[PDB]
This record gives C-alpha cells, structure tokens and sequence, in this order.
DNA sequence: AGAAGTGTGATATTATAACATTTCATGACTATG
DNA sequence: TAGTCATGAAATGTTATAATATCACACTTCTCA
C-alpha cells in the first residue's frame, strides 16, 4: 500500500531536519496545498490558494517556496504543461519518473520506470552524450475518462 | 549549402501538399537551419527583425505554428523553445531529444523501447496515451570534452 | 533650462509629491514621449524605448504608459489609437481637446471648460454618471492647409 | 420593428446611387438584431451563422460601406459599432454615452459641442473634418445597481 | 559580520487575444461608343 | 474591351494583454564568530 499524503507531509519534515534545511510555515504550507490537488497546479493557481490563508502573499513567495521543494525532492515541475506536482516517491532514494498527464480532467500519475533510464543512456552513450536529466511526459486520457467517453 | 538544400527540399514538400511556403516563413526557416540548435521564440524574432524589421511576437509564432503543423520543427518543451526536426517529410512521430544544456544543440533519436514501455505501462493503468514527451538534459559531445578540459 | 530637462523635473517632484515611483524606465518612456512632435503608436514608441534598452518587450512599453496615464502625463488618443504628451501636468485631471491632421499625422491638446459643462448637463438629463469624456477632432491642421493649396 | 429599418435602408440605397448587398443587408440586418454595440469579431461570428465562409474582409469591407453612408458609427473608444439611433436626418455628429458596466450606447445630439470645436478650429488654422464626442460613464440603471 | 528568508514593487519572458488591412485571383455589372 | 466594383480566401499587419517567472531592494532573523 503506497505512502499517503500525510505521510509525505511527516517524512518531509523530518528530512528536512535531517538534511539541515528549513521546512518554513511559508514552505510547508505551499507543500500541503499541493498535497491536496489530484494532480498538477499552476504557480498563480497555487498563488491564489496561498492567498487564502496568506493575503499578502506574491508571486515570489509561491516560486522561492517552488525552488526550495523542487531542489529538495518533494515536487517536480511537468514541462509540458507550466505546472507542478507533489512527487509521490521521495521516500525512497531519489529517482527516474514519467508523468501521465490527462489532458481534460487534469490528473497525473508519477511512474518509475527503470526501463525507460536505461535505453536512455543506451541512446545517450552511442553518441558523446553525457545524459543528466530525463524528461517523461506522456499525453492522453486517464482510466475515469475513458469511460465517460464509452457513453 | 547545406541550408540552401534544406530549404529547397521543403520547398517540394510544401509544392506536394497544397501549403504556402511564404518567404515569412521561409525566412524563419532559413534562420532556424542556421541555427545549431534550440532558439527561443524572442531571439528568434530579433534575427527575423534583420531582414523584416517590422516584424513582432504574432509574426514568429504564426511561422512557427505553420513550421510545426507541417513536419519541419519541434517545440523543446522543458526549455521554452525550438529547433528544426533532423528529418523532414515523414508524419507525426514521437522521437527522443537529446539537448545540450550548455551549447543549446539537439539529436533527435528514435526510442522505440520508450514508446513500447510506456504503451505497456498506461495499457496496466487504465491510461490512453496519444503523445510521449522524451528529452534529456546533459551534455554534448564537444561540450563534455570542453567540460573535462 | 531645456523643456525636456525642465518637464522631467516637473515630472519627479509631482511623483514624489504623490508617493509614487518614478522608476529609470519609467522616466525613460517619459523622456522619449516629450521628445515627439505630436503622437506615437506604442509599438513605434517600442522601438524607441529598445534603443535605450534592448530587451524592451510589449509588456514593457504597456506598463509603463499605463502609469504615465495613471499619472497625468500621458492622454491616449482613442481614434488613432496612440498616445500623447499631456501639454500641462499643472492641472489635475482634464478634459481636453484632440485637433489630429490626417495628413501630417499631429496633435494639439486644447481646452474646453464649456464642453465638460455641455457633456455633464447632458449625462444629468439622462442619469448617466460622467466619469471621462473622449473629444477628438479630424481634419487637416494650418500647415497640412498651405501645402494643400499649391 | 427590424424590418421597417431594412426597407427604409434599401429606400435611401436607391435615392443615392449605391448597391446595398445581401452582404450589406444581413451585415445590417445582424446589427439591427443587437440592441448595443458590437465588436466586428462578435459580429464576424453571427455572420458566419448565416455564411459559414465569411471572413475578416467580409465583415469590414460591409462596415465601410454602411458607415460611408449614414447606417452605422464606430465607437472609436471601444472598437465597436453602433447602428444610427434614426439616419433620415442629415449627417449628423452622433454623441456617444457608454456605460463602462452593461456596455449599453446612448447616442444623443450634442451641437453645443461641435460648434465650440469649430471655433476652435477656426482659430488655429485647422479645416475639422470630423467629430468624435464620447463619453465614459455608468447608465443610469447601473447606478441603482451601484447604490445597493 | 554573515548566510538564509521574507515583503513589496517593479520588471522580465513566453504566448495569445483582439482588431484591421493587404494581396491577389476572379467573377460581376457598366463606361463609352 | 476595358473599367470600377464586389467577393473569396490566405496571410499579414497592428494593438493589447494573458500567463509564467525573476530581479532588486529593504528589512529581518537566526547563526557564526
Ligand atoms: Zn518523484
Ligand atoms: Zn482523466
Ligand atoms: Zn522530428
Ligand atoms: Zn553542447
Ligand atoms: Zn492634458
Ligand atoms: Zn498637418
Ligand atoms: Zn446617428
Ligand atoms: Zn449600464
């Protein structure tokens, strides 16, 4: 049974006292609203949930918030879209993921994919590549909208 | 001359297909080829200001659609820009791009496995994919030797 | 001593009079703006304002017009859709007078104190409260005029 | 009450020696229908109900023409246009009264205006041509919404 | 001191919405005549 | 035997803003000598 979001929330906190960095009120808070999607969100979306609580909160309060989680492991960034979302693996040591992004309802699965690595740095090694960093995003219809098109 | 061939070429397949090569998008063309690699929309329209300078963010982002409805370039999603696809004529097509975060230039690759693995893991899920996104970030080769030293 | 000198200054002390930020780009746009015979297109004031600072974009120029309108030193000029110096910042807000030639493309800013009063008696008929009036005169202007006669 | 309009138009197209269209005539008729203001786009897309090939020239080359005789203003402020409140007067400069809240156009008669425009032309050497008059503002029922 | 964090206004970058005209081909009623 | 007038259809020009992201400064704060 995979890691809740509470869970996450916890094992957050107590990495960041382990690494020796600060898990801020301002950060924290950014890291549930973004627990609490069912999937991706948008910097300015995810500003105006802050703003709920924080009225006086700005752009850069949303993006140093943003940078912080991203550089510590607890949020990726979908390219493809110009939104963000919890990473649902950081328990483990960090990792390859691809993301499945529904392009109607919005939702998006985070999957390892030890496979997919690996033939990238087959691709990579033919010719002089140093790989670094994989981006994975796949398009389409998630399962519950799939059948609201059988209809 | 390699540019020269490469326009020429695209020039037949706009000829084939009932499209308007027209030199607005010509020219953006042209300067893209040129181009080693990736290239922002902005710097993009700064180069096309050189032979049109009237020309403004709706002049670049028009040739730029019509450049990708039609085969000829790919948006690099994880950085906000663009760059010619290697090979023309063929249809739409998931390929893997390998882009160099230093120098800007890019290998499009076919990654058949990629495709398969990810066919197979939204098939487990109850995930219809219509398009893969595939890009790495790294280095080139002439980069890594520069990096090395 | 120079009217671009003395009008920029004008410009600063009413900024600063109102706490209100008078920024370099702000001031370079203004600058720019006093510099002109009558009125200018955004995107030709764009071009101007790269000169100066080469990674002006749209949004660059938009922003800070609307603070010159804001402000009142800026009118923006509804039937060409451009914009102009406001010939005095003195006076606080104003309904003014647009003489644009169609030909040499200028612009003279007047007054018209009896036209507000036509314009606010007639919104009073009706219950429309008045907040701005846009009054834009076309035509040939005096030197448009002598040319046109040889 | 649209059709009375559309006839009467036809009536002055024939006095004045100009072909008013199909074109034209559903331009104006799709006008008609609007009960304020329109942008040429929001009138582009009704047109296209009627004529799913219409385009951008379409719609602006049938504007000039009902604008160039007494049909139609452009609210210059706005971008948009307004059919005349009533066109057997003479060419006449049109007043517009725009609620910045409901977009409703009020088009009044303002001569007091005009004259003091061309007397201040007339002391520059300026040959007036043309007046805009345009006002900004909230109608009258927009304020009683206001006042609650 | 000194490194990290926040508040605030303005600015920078990427992309598209909204408005209007140019272009060129092509079929339509007319000017003498 | 052309002459203006009208339309059709693609692309372009023009004006303005949406959507996304960072910078610069001032004040702070918790930390390190
Ligand atoms: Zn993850
Ligand atoms: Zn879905
Ligand atoms: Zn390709
Ligand atoms: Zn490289
Ligand atoms: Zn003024
Ligand atoms: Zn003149
Ligand atoms: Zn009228
Ligand atoms: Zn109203």
């Amino acid at each position: 049974e995979k890691t809740t979001t509470q869970e996450l929330l916890a094992q957050a906190e107590k990495i960041c006292a382990q690494r020796n960095v600060r898990l801020t009120p301002q950060r924290l808070e950014v890291l549930r609203l973004m627990s609490l999607q069912d999937g991706a969100i948008s910097a300015y979306d995810l500003l105006d949930l802050l703003r709920e609580a924080e009225p006086q909160a700005k752009p850069p309060t949303v993006y140093r918030a943003l940078d912080f989680l991203l550089e510590q492991g607890f949020v990726h960034k979908v390219e493809s879209t110009n939104s963000y979302v919890l990473c649902h693996l950081f328990d483990q040591p960090t990792h390859t993921s691809a993301m499945f992004i529904c392009d109607r309802c919005g939702a998006v699965k985070e999957e390892c994919a030890e496979g997919v690595e690996d033939i990238m740095h087959t691709l990579a090694a033919k010719m002089g590549f140093a790989l670094r960093h994989n981006v994975i995003e796949a398009h389409g219809l998630c399962a519950a909208c799939v059948e609201v098109e059988a209809c």
